[PDB]
């Protein structure tokens, strides 16, 4: 029994090792750097302040309700931060750091599982590790993604209720790795198996087409996902379903320095056989504009040819036909060829295509007519007035249209891959489900565009959902034992920002964006002007900048975010010339044809803008989450260098402020956080027996209940 054998890998890798007076505080040696603390010993006090000795042996003073008291050393490495007497920033970080120093990357903080990326392998995900967590309560085993997974599974079986695990945090923090562990765990504890294996193999497929090397993560997820693992009433896996969100289609046509395009492009060019290579007119990455601009074509530690074998293997297991696999690769190759089309200026303003090589190669692989494609690109017919007239586009517009075609192809293909996978995995009458959400947390970059607003909008709703969940839990517990606290549902605090974004009346940002989009005469400038007209000095969550004419600020839960408006109209309409649509609807390829003829893939439904679709999909997601018992995982990146053993105070503390753990862990401290059953406290009339152990020593520090005794912050600690 590894849990009781101190020599087990369990004890070594998941527990603080077990063998056979004065007060301190955390202070800043430099008051400008609020996150760099040292430990100072308190030596004296007045009533409104402390005096402590710094490391450089000095004497300073600070107010009492400003002091960051250090918890007693015995608490260093505690598994649940709910046990800490003090929950100030430095204290919370200190406990995370003591654990991290011991390669203990998982820690609870109330409802949250906090997971700090180790950036090295830690052997805690083997089958033996899996077996240990089966059936164990959270407080019976060490913190681990497997423990939250198990707790969810048992809750599903015991309560006959659907569950969700929300795994968030910034890019590179560990969301996807932890999501994969959840799926591994469920697969093992609830599996047989062909199905289990098909479920596991869906991942590699999606990651090949949806992930890419960015500066923050060698394997960054460029789309969000909600994975529904389905179970029959006996508790065995019966199916799965995947919903994808906000695929970064722009990456296909542009990548920042040192970043890569999606993995699949490199897998194909490196793993294709001689036959395929000549048959798809392939070459090295350096010969494709869509792959030769960033300066990076490889990832240290990754073999694209090997990965390609893994990808094909996953495709076989899931059941993609050889013909379907070939067509998928034809689409990937065609996109690269489209990227190599060089438009040049003609006699007039109209672009021309001198060399037909890439056009023909693309047209050959896609199975479309090159003459029809060339015209669709350079001379699309537009409905001007009552006349349908072919317009001759210049180099810029021709290039942009080509890029639009590429993004539409990649986006539609990804959607098709997801639906194909769902066709194999989905139940179709499932009894219960455990849903896993793997999406980015709040994003605040140097430049924030429409995609950031969308993700921040999602996070506002998820944060509100968390706060409302807490309110309900506490309200129920208090109203159960009858115990007068009036607390406010902090979820209400999120409504103003949410309304600013998605409100109908008065119209919010998305509604104004839609209004500017589906009617003529609008530009980025008319759009930003309208937003200012509606919200500047009129909505408390909005800010018109002092100088910029193209940005606006929104006060989000995690801070103000400044958005730039460039291209929002285009992003919201996501246009593709009808002649291009017509061009590809005639494709001879079996997959290409679905991408343009199946309305479930070719069209947003009845149009609707991108913002409206996003709003609807998020509302559907929230409605599903509301029917579940939720579990929360906060992934934390230790630094911005992808290095192990380097837990950077500033980097970590910022994430703790913006993800809700600092705020959340304190909410319970308002009122009576500790509640213990009478009989368990005394160890006849339990109530009186307790009234007597307490009276043997301030009644205001406690409020008896119907089954438990309620203590105020720190009181239980004193006893
Ligand atoms: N628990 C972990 N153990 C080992 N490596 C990890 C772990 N979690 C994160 N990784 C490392 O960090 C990288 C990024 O993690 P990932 O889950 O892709 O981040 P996100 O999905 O939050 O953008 C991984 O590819 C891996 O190298
Ligand atoms: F880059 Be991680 F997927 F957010
Ligand atoms: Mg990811």
């Amino acid at each position: 029994d590894p849990i009781h054998d101190r020599t087990s890998d369990y004890h070594k890798y998941l527990k603080v090792k077990q063998g056979d007076d004065k007060r301190y505080i955390w202070y800043n040696p430099d008051p400008k750097e609020r996150d760099s603390y040292e430990c100072g010993e308190i030596v004296s006090e007045t009533s409104d302040s402390f005096t402590f000795k710094t490391v450089d042996g000095q004497d300073r003073q600070v107010k009492k309700d400003d002091a960051n008291q250090r918890n007693p050393i015995k608490f260093d490495g505690v598994e649940d931060m709910s046990e800490l007497s003090y929950l100030n920033e430095p204290a919370v970080f200190h406990n995370l750091r003591v654990r991290y120093n011991q390669d203990l990357i998982y820690t609870y903080s109330g409802l949250f599982l906090v997971a700090v990326n180790p950036f090295k392998r830690i052997p805690i995900y083997t089958q033996e590790m899996v077996d240990i967590f089966k059936g164990r309560r959270r407080n019976e085993v060490a913190p681990h993604i497997f423990a939250i997974s198990d707790v969810a599974y048992r809750s599903m079986l015991d309560d006959r209720q659907n569950q969700s695990l929300l795994i968030t945090g910034e890019s590179g923090a560990g969301k996807t790795e932890n999501t994969k562990k959840v799926i591994q765990y469920l697969a093992s504890v609830a599996g047989r198996g062909v199905l289990e294996q098909q479920i596991l193999q869906a991942n590699p497929i999606l990651e090949a087409f949806g992930n890419a090397k960015t500066t923050r993560n060698n394997n960054s997820s460029r789309f969000g996902k909600f994975i529904e693992i389905q179970f029959n009433s006996a508790g065995f896996i019966s199916g799965a379903s995947i919903q994808s969100y906000l695929l970064e289609k722009s990456r296909v046509v542009f990548q920042s320095e040192t970043e890569r395009n999606y993995h699949i492009f490199y897998q194909l060019l490196a793993g294709a056989t001689a036959e395929e290579k000549k048959a798809l007119h392939l070459a090295g990455p350096e010969s494709f504009n869509y792959l030769n601009q960033s300066g990076c074509v490889d990832i240290k530690g990754v073999s694209d040819s090997e990965e390609f074998k893994i990808t094909r293997q996953a495709m076989d297991i899931v059941g993609f036909s050889q013909e379907e696999q070939m067509s998928i690769f034809k689409i990937i190759a065609g996109i690269l060829h489209l990227g190599n089309i060089k438009f040049e200026k003609g006699a007039g303003e109209g672009a021309v295509l001198k060399d037909k090589t890439a056009l023909n190669a693309a047209s050959t692989v896609f199975g479309v007519n090159p003459s029809v494609l060339e015209k669709a690109l350079m001379e699309p017919r537009i409905l001007a007035g009552r006349d349908l007239v072919a317009q001759h586009l210049n180099v810029e517009k021709s290039s942009s249209s080509r890029d639009a075609l590429v993004k539409a192809l990649y986006g539609r293909l990804f959607l098709w891959l997801v639906k194909k996978i769902n066709n194999v995995l989905c139940e179709e009458r499932k009894a219960y489900f455990i849903g896993v959400l793997d999406i980015e947390g709040f994003e605040i970059f140097k430049v924030n565009s429409f995609e950031q607003l969308c993700i921040n909008y999602t996070n506002e709703k998820l944060q509100q959902f968390f706060n409302h969940h807490m309110f309900k839990l506490e309200q129920e517990e208090y109203l159960k034992e009858k115990i007068n606290w009036t607390f406010i549902d902090f979820g209400l605090d999120s409504q103003a920002t949410i309304d600013l974004i998605d409100g109908r009346q008065p119209p919010g940002i998305l509604a104004l964006l839609d209004e500017q989009s589906v009617f003529p005469n609008a530009t980025d400038n008319t759009l930003i002007t309208k937003l200012h007209s509606h919200f500047s000095k009129k909505n408390a969550k909005y800010e018109e900048p002092r100088f910029s004419k193209t940005e606006f600020g929104v006060t989000h839960y995690a801070g103000q975010v400044m958005y730039e408006i460039q291209d929002w109209l285009e992003k919201n309409k996501d246009p593709l010339q009808q002649d291009l649509e017509l061009c590809f609807k005639d494709s001879s390829d079996n997959v290409v044809t679905k991408l343009f003829n199946d309305p479930n893939i070719a069209s947003r439904a009845k149009f609707i803008t991108v913002a409206a679709q996003y709003k609807e999909q998020l509302a559907s997601l929230m409605a599903t989450l509301e029917t579940t018992n939720p579990h929360f995982v906060r992934c934390i990146i230790p630094n911005n260098k992808q290095l192990p053993a380097k837990l950077e105070d500033k980097v970590v503390l910022d994430q703790l402020r913006c993800n809700g753990v600092l705020e959340g862990i304190r909410i319970t401290r308002k009122g009576f956080p500790n509640r213990i059953i009478y009989a368990d406290f005394v160890k006849e009339d339990s109530q009186k027996a307790t009234d007597a152990v307490l009276k043997h020593l301030d009644p205001e520090q406690f409020r008896f209940g119907i089954t438990k005794i309620f203590f105020r912050a720190g009181q239980l600690a004193r006893i």
